C-alpha cells in the first residue's frame, strides 16, 4: 500500500499537520506530542522521556510504512483511546508524501 | 465512490461468486439466501417470506449501490453477525461490474 | 515466484484462513482438512491417517513454496475435484507470508 | 489491471517481438499474422482479408487493454489452438508498455 512519494511535498504537509506537536530532529524536544526521530523501526511509545497514554504503548505494533499509513488515515480508530488529537490524512498520495518526509527526516 | 463498469463481467462475477446462494428475477424463489429482486431501494432484511439473522434486518440501511459496495467488500465487518458465508470481492472493479449487473437484474 | 515475506502477518493470515480446517504442529490433530506439519517435501495426498479425495493423492506433485503459491491462488483449479472449499489468496504478497509462516510452523 | 506505460518503450518491443508478424497502420498488409489496425473495441478474428483459426474466431472477446494483457501473457492459453507463434511477454511492464504502444499506434 505504500509507495515512495516526494519527500518535498511531505516536508509541507508535516509543517502544516504535525509540526504543531511534533519535532523530528535527533535530540529535539518533546511539545504537546514526542518527538519523533527514529520511531520508524520502533515499537509504539517508547520516545524517551515522554510520557504515553496506555493505548499507545499497548497498541504493541513496530512501526514502519505501512502501518504508519493506516495509523495517520484514522488515528483515533488505529489507537483507541490516544491523545492525539488529529483527524487524519485521508488522501492515499499525502500519506505517501508525508511518509517519505518522515522516513528521511528520522532515520 | 461507485462507478458503473461492465454489466455483462459482472454478469460472469455473480455467476460464479453469488448464484449458487442467490436469484434475481422477479419474484425468483429463495435459496440459502433471499432472492434479490428488488433490493436497491429496500431496506435491509426484507424479501418476501426469507428469514434474516436479526442482524440483518436491525442493520437499518437502504441499499443503493455505494453502501453495497461497501457491503461486498468484507459483508461480516459491514453486518456483524450476518450468516452469508461470503470473504468479499476485495477488487474495486468487481465490485463495480457486480453492482452494475446486479441493478440491472434486479431493478 | 515465491520471495520470503513476514511470518508473523502470515501467521495471522493462517489462523483466519486457515486454522479452521488445518492443525500445524507435529503430531497435531486432523481435522476437516490434515494436519499440515511436514507438508513441505512431501507428495500431496501423504498425511498419514488423513482421508482424502482421490485428486489430491493423484495430483502427484512434490509441495515446495511455489507450487504451493500456485495452489494457494485457485485451490479447485490446481487440484480439480478437491474437498477443500476455500476461494484462495489472491494476493501475491498475502500467500508470500502465509508461506513464509507456514514454512516456519511446518519443518 | 492495465496502466499506462511509456509508448515509446512499447514501440521497441513491437519491433523486436511482433513485427516480424504483424503491422498496425490503418491499410497495412496482412503477414503471416493480421494487421491489427482498429484492434482495439473489435471482436476477435474479424481484421478483413485474414484467414483466422476458428479458435480465434470463437474466443468471442471484445479486445480491450486488459483482455489484451491477458491474452499476450500466454496466447495458447487464452486461445488454444491459435496459429500464433508466440510465447507471451511475460513481464508485466513490458505488456504496458506494448498495450500502451498499440492503443496509439491501432485506433
Ligand atoms: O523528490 S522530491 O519531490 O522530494 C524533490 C526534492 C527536491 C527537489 O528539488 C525536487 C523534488 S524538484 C523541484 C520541485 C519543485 S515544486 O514541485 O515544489 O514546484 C520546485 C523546485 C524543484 O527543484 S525549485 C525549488 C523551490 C523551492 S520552494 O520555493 O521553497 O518551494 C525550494 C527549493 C527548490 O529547488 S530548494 C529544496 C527544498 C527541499 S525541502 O523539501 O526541504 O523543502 C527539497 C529540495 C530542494 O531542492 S530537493
Ligand atoms: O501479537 S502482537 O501483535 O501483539 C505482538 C506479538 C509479539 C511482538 O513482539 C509484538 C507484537 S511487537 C511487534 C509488532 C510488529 S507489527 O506491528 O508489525 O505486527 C512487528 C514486530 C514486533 O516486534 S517485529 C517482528 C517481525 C517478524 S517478521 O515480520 O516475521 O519478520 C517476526 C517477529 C517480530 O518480532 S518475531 C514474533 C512473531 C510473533 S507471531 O505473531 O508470528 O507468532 C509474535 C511475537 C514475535 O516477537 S511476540
Ligand atoms: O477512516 S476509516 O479507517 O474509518 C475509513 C473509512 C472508510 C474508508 O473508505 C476508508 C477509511 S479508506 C481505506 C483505508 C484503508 S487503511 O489505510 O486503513 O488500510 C483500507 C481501505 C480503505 O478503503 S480498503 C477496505 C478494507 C476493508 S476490511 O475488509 O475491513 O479490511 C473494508 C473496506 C475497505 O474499503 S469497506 C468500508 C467499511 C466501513 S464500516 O462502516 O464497515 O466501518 C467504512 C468504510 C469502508 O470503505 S468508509
Ligand atoms: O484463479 S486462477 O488460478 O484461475 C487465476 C486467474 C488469473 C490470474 O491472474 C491469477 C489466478 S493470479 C496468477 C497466478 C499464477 S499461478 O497460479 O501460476 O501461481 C500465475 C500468474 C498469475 O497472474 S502469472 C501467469 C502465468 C501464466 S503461465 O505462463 O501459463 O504460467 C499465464 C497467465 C498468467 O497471468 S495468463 C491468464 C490466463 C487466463 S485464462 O482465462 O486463459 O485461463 C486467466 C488469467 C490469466 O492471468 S486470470
Ligand atoms: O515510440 S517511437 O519510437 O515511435 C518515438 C516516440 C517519440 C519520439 O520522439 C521518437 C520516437 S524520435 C526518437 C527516437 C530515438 S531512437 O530511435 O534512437 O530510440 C531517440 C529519441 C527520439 O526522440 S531521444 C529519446 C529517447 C528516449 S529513451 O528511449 O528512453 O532513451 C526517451 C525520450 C526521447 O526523447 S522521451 C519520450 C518518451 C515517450 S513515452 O512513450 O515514454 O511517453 C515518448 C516520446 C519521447 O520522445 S515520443
Ligand atoms: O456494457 S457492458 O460491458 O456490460 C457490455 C454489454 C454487452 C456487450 O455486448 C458488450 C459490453 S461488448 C462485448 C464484450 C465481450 S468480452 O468483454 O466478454 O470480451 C465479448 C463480446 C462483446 O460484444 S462478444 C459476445 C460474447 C459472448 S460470451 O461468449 O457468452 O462471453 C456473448 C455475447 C457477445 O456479444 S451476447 C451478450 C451477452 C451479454 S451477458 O451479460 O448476458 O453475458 C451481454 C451482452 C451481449 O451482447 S451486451
Ligand atoms: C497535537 C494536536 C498533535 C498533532 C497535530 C500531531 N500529533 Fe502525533 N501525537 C500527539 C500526542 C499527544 C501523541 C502521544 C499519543 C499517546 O496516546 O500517548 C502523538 C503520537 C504520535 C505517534 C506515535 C509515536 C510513538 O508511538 O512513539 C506518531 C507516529 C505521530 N504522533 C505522528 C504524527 C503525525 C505524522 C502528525 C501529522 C500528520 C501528527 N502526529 C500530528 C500529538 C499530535
Ligand atoms: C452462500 C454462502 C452465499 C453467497 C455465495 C452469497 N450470498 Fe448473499 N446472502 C446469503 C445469506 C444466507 C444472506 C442472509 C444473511 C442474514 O444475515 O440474514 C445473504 C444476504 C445478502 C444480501 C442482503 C439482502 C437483504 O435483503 O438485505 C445481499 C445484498 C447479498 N446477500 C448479496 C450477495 C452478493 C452480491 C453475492 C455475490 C458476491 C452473494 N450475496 C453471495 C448467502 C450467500
Ligand atoms: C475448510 C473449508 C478449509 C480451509 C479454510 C482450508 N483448508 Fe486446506 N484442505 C481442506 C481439506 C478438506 C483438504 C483435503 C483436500 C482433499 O481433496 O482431500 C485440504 C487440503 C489442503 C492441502 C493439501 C494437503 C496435502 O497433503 O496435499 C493444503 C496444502 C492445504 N489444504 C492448505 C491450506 C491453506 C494454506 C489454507 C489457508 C489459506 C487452507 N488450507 C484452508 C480444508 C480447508
Ligand atoms: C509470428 C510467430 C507472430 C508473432 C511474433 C506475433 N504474432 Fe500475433 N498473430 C500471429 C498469427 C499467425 C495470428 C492469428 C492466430 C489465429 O489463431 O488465427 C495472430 C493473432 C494475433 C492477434 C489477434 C488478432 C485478432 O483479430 O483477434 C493479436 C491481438 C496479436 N496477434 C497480437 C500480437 C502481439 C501484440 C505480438 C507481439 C507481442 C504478436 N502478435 C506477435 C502471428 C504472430
Ligand atoms: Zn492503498
Ligand atoms: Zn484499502
Ligand atoms: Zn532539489
Ligand atoms: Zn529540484
Ligand atoms: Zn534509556
Ligand atoms: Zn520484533
Ligand atoms: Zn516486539
Ligand atoms: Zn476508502
Ligand atoms: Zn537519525
Ligand atoms: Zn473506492
Ligand atoms: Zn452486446
Ligand atoms: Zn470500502
Ligand atoms: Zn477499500
Ligand atoms: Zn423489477
Ligand atoms: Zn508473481
Ligand atoms: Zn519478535
Ligand atoms: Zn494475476
Ligand atoms: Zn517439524
Ligand atoms: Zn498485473
Ligand atoms: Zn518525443
Ligand atoms: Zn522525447
Ligand atoms: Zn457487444
Ligand atoms: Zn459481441
Ligand atoms: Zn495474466
Ligand atoms: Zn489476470
Ligand atoms: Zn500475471
Ligand atoms: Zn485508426
Amino acid at each position: 500500500e505504500f509507495k515512495a512519494g516526494s519527500a518535498k511535498k511531505g516536508a509541507t504537509l508535516f509543517k502544516t499537520r504535525c509540526l504543531q506537536c511534533h519535532t523530528v530532529e535527533k535530540g529535539g524536544p518533546h511539545k504537546v506530542g514526542p518527538n519523533l526521530h527514529g520511531i520508524f523501526g520502533r515499537h509504539s511509545g517508547q520516545a524517551e522521556g515522554y510520557s504515553y497514554t496506555d493505548a499507545n504503548i499497548k497498541k504493541n505494533v513496530l512501526w514502519d510504512e505501512n502501518n504508519m499509513s493506516e495509523y495517520l488515515t484514522n488515528p483515533k480508530k488505529y489507537i483507541p483511546g490516544t491523545k492525539m488529537a488529529f483527524g487524519g490524512l485521508k488522501k492515499e498520495k499525502d500519506r505517501n508524501d508525508l511518509i517519505t518526509y518522515l522516513k528521511k527526516a528520522t532515520e
